[PDB]
């Protein structure tokens, strides 16, 4: 009765992650997303399977994991990660295609903050959930569901915390994620990687960048900005750590907050959240839980 690779038929190439190619597959007539790794990418596949199997991880704003499996075609073995399929694809894809209403924007931002607060939060008890930091949050790693809410995906680079010792389950390497979204402390290598809270704080900075991407697409009276990645105005399309560091750490620039975002309460609340995610010092940033509380209060109002 469980979903297994032998019962899935691949239908369409739908992209790729850091490692592994993504396909839309069919399981008993239902669409599922399948990420395929080769035998030499076993460590990447195993780590992502391990994060997704974390006790008590499931949440409406975390990509639904189905299975980790192997499939031998008779010549070579493929290593599979099967998850829920979301037709809209990433938040990046969605924001390029559409503009959103004030309601649409709040739904996207609130669901992203809710997923991150869940990832970040330790759940104590017999079926306890460790606190987890993503390390590669970006609009391309967040998917949009049919109901217009987000779920966080691409958890392969995540780190898990053991609170009783204050130790991380792996020996993290420096600058693993997407250069454009790296926090200032990551870009200049000053981050204390023995401190789990430092990873949560770096995720918040990246979530602020994602909120900026969403707000640009919030159309009020037919007025909105065109889709852009953060720092589109300051760095090349595939920026180096050095190009990012010069902008983010040395010149201390952040994405521009348009004047038209001061003319709407929801856009003023979003812009204030962004500023409060973007401090150079991670200890000064808002927590995911505080952002969730703020956006929950704003959705209740709107």
């Amino acid at each position: 009765h469980m979903t297994i690779a032998r019962d899935i038929v691949l239908q369409e190439s739908i992209g790729k992650g850091r490692f592994g190619e993504v396909w839309r597959g069919k399981w008993r007539g239902e669409e599922v997303a399948v990420k395929i790794f080769s035998s030499r990418e076993e460590r990447s596949w195993f780590r992502e399977a391990e994060i997704y199997q974390t006790v008590m991880l499931r949440h409406e704003n975390i990509l639904g994991f189905i299975a980790a499996d192997n499939k031998d075609n008779g010549t070579w073995t493929q290593l599979w990660l099967v998850s829920d399929y979301h037709e809209h694809g990433s938040l990046f894809d969605y924001l390029n295609r559409y503009t959103v209403t004030v309601e649409g924007m709040i739904k996207l931002a609130l669901s992203t903050a809710s997923g991150l607060a869940h990832l970040h939060m330790e759940i104590v008890g017999t079926q306890g959930k460790p606190a987890i930091a993503h390390r590669d949050l970006k609009s391309k790693n967040i998917l949009v569901k049919k109901n217009g809410t987000c779920c966080i995906a691409d958890l392969g680079l995540a780190v898990r915390h053991d609170s009783a010792t204050d130790t991380i389950d792996i020996a993290p390497n420096h600058r693993v994620g997407t250069k454009r979204y790296m926090a200032p402390e990551v870009l200049d290598d000053s981050i204390n990687m023995k401190h789990f809270e430092s990873f949560k704080r770096a995720d918040i900075y990246a979530m602020g960048l994602v909120f900026w991407e969403i707000a640009r697409r919030c159309s009020i009276g037919g007025i909105h900005e065109d889709y852009q990645l953060p720092y589109y105005d300051l760095v090349p399309s595939d920026p180096s750590v050095e190009e990012m560091r010069k902008v983010v750490c040395e010149q201390k620039l952040r994405p521009n907050i348009p004047n038209r975002w001061q003319s709407c309460e929801a856009l003023r609340v979003m812009a204030k959240i962004m500023r409060e995610c973007w401090y150079a010092n991670g200890a000064a940033r808002l927590t995911a839980l505080r952002i969730k509380k703020t956006l929950s209060q704003l959705s209740q109002q709107e």
